[PDB]
């Protein structure tokens, strides 16, 4: 945190907390959002606008804890001292900070985009080419930021468990999230 000498995965650290900032404000709208469902003659098998609402929730505090669990892991790192958390060896610890950092904005941007796609749905624009594609993309782009985590981290650590733990909790629900919008389209194979 606060380092006498700014180390870059203490940056990273900085910048992964405004990603995590960022993708909650999502998860805030996410849960800002009011499906279809009224009190009145509607009994179909669309409770699409809920299953989506959740689904997207369930990654929302997934995701969110992924980023801070990446954090997590990343400054066990620095604490010990196994990273290279100092600047005159930073050259390395740098690539992989800025990697971690880049891979972090991917799955924010990812996530992001998965709640709009969602905020569409929820809404009544049921889009589940939309839908699907973008949670494929919000599990492969935030299960890739483990993958970065990987790196430099042991994975039998505890903050690692819970890194890998949330990191598969994205992909499952983005699956769900996919297997719930194919439930609104009309497939016939």
């Amino acid at each position: 945190g606060i380092d006498p000498f700014t180390d870059p995965t203490v940056i990273a650290e900085n910048e992964l907390l405004g990603a995590a900032a960022a993708i909650e404000a999502a998860a805030k709208k996410l849960e800002q959002l009011k499906p279809r469902a009224k009190p009145k003659e509607a009994d179909e098998s669309l409770n699409f606008e809920e299953q989506i609402l959740e689904a997207a929730k369930s990654i929302a505090a997934a995701t969110s804890a992924l980023v801070k669990a990446a954090s997590a892991a990343q400054r066990e790192l620095v604490a010990q001292g196994k990273v290279g958390a100092i600047p005159a060896n930073a050259l390395d610890d740098g690539q992989w900070s800025q990697g971690l950092i880049s891979a972090a904005r991917m799955v924010a941007a990812a996530t992001n985009n998965l709640c709009e796609a969602a905020n569409a749905a929820v809404q009544g624009h049921a889009s589940q080419e939309k839908l699907i594609s973008s949670a494929k993309q919000v599990a492969a782009s935030t299960a890739q930021l483990l993958v970065a985590c990987k790196v430099k981290a042991d994975q039998d650590s505890e903050a690692m468990k819970r890194l890998q733990a949330a990191g598969n909790a994205v992909k499952r629900a983005s699956d769900n999230l996919v297997k719930a919008a194919q439930k609104a389209a009309a497939f016939e194979d």
